[PDB]
């Protein structure tokens, strides 16, 4: 089954559906109001069909329901109805930073380490929890009508935790096999550090609008990270950032997962520990957006 | 498609002896030319990575791999024709034998490597090296089989690569293992330390305890690699050649070529005559 805490119930019967979000990006998702205390959700709908693998959002939901931390997305259940899985989770009324930015443009240092900051704290609970988002971007950074951050979309980690069950299930007899075939199939061959490196690069993503790299083929991309002499990106504008963003940038793509600084680490970083930053520093971006 | 496919009614060139294996390396067929004997491996047409198992069969030429010869399709039914080993896999031979000794041990161990370094340097991995895939024939010799596991895990590598996504904010360790896997070709290096304990306890280390808790244990980083199970029994240069094949360290594991050079593989003395004196004793005990 996909989840032994399914409600087997149509949604609709403590939901109204109010407008579909995110313009397909997400899947299919609606806004939905509660019909006995008026609060907003999002519903995202799945399709399960009798014969479909189930691995993956059983994953998911997985992730989901085991999280309970201000910086990360609420889950409030999920529904199944007439071979329709509908996810609830809370609605954050600004959408994306990758929402936001393609219509202000690129966000200041100040909203920048705010975000970082709080991406940290979400990331240092997931971490603390032995769980990987292993897809964090500024598509995944969500923001609410207050300004602040939740992180969101665990299907990238899903997809993975299903990866991970599958090829240990068919793995075989291991007594002739080597320990570190052993570890990528049981552990994946990375850890939780990837966040970092991927927070860095969501650093420049909301300070030049793309990552880096953003205009070169995948693939090419992909192989130029497994050569021996590959250096991690930096910002473009070297004058327009403080040293503080710079070294920011410097230690959370440090290429060598050994020595990259772990969340709780970061979060002592001068970037995202000096005063000021807080939630209304996105409402002014949100503001920005609105004039 | 594999183009030098023989789209013809393969009895009408072999005759069907018997059944070999026992079913465990598939519906394997022993066939005589319609003198030569052959091996021949149907499977039904229902297959990308048993057209992938083919290719590295195909393209391997060397004495340490069993040969290909090619493939018959007809009937929905796929037939691939291969060198015949007469005398089975090494576990067929001490399953009635009982344990080799340490010249026969050096000698089958220089013919794997010999095929091992073969492999890498045509840059693939045979990932199952044991003594159930590891073939002998009616003159001693000696010959890899059954890299349907190879081809398995290349299948794996390359449909997990056409889902990864965009790459753009993945950090570097996770592009290595999406496109190198996470591991390298010195794993067969370490398998073939485990099947030459085998070959001289009749079971690898471990054998008595279950899978996944040995699986646990590799993975705990105080991990300690096993070990010849009686020390008086085998010279130190078997035993270094055990500790050097398996360095847990990857970093640090002998490729083949290296390991080549090592004491016990090199020594003299080191011939297909030593399993010919093991395949009288399976016919004589
Ligand atoms: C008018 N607005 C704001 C939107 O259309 C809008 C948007 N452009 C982008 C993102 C969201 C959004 C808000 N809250 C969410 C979710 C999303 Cl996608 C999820 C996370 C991903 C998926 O599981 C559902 C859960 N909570 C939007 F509503
Ligand atoms: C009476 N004997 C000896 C057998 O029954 C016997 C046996 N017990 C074990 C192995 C073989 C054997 C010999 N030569 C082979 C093959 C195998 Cl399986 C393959 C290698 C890969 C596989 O796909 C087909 C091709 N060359 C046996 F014939």
């Amino acid at each position: 089954v996909v989840d032994p805490d399914i409600f087997n119930r149509d949604p609709r019967d403590h939901y109204d559906l109010l407008q579909r979000l995110g313009g397909g990006t997400y899947g299919e998702v609606f806004k939905a109001r509660d019909k006995v205390s008026g609060d907003l959700v999002a519903l995202k709908m799945v399709k399960m069909e009798p014969d479909d693998d189930v691995s993956t959002l059983q994953k998911e939901i997985l992730i989901l329901k085991t999280c309970r931390h201000a910086n990360i997305v609420a889950y409030h259940g999920s529904y199944l109805w007439l071979q329709k899985l509908w996810i609830c989770m809370e609605f954050c009324g600004a959408g994306s930073l990758q929402d936001i930015y393609q219509v202000t443009g690129s966000l200041s240092e100040l909203q920048i380490s705010y975000v970082c900051r709080e991406v940290l704290q979400g990331l240092a609970y997931l971490h603390s929890q032995k769980k990987i988002h292993r897809d964090i971007k500024g598509a995944n950074i969500l923001i609410n009508d207050a300004g602040e951050v939740r992180l969101a979309d665990f299907g990238i980690s899903a997809q993975i935790g299903a990866e991970l069950a599958r090829r240990l299930e068919f793995i075989g007899t291991p007594y002739w096999m080597a320990p570190e075939v052993a570890a990528v199939a049981l552990k994946g061959g990375y850890n939780e550090l990837c966040d970092i490196w991927s927070l860095g690069i969501t650093a420049i993503e909301l300070a030049e609008l793309q990552p880096p790299l953003f205009d070169v083929h995948p693939l090419r991309v992909l192989f130029l990270m497994t050569k021996s002499g590959y250096q991690p990106p930096r910002l473009k504008e070297k004058g327009k950032w403080s040293a503080a963003f710079h070294n920011f940038i410097k230690v959370t793509l440090t290429k060598s997962p050994k020595k990259r600084p772990s969340a709780t680490k970061m979060l002592s970083h001068q970037l995202v520990s000096q005063p000021g930053l807080n939630r209304g520093l996105i409402l002014d971006l949100l503001d920005k957006l609105k004039n």
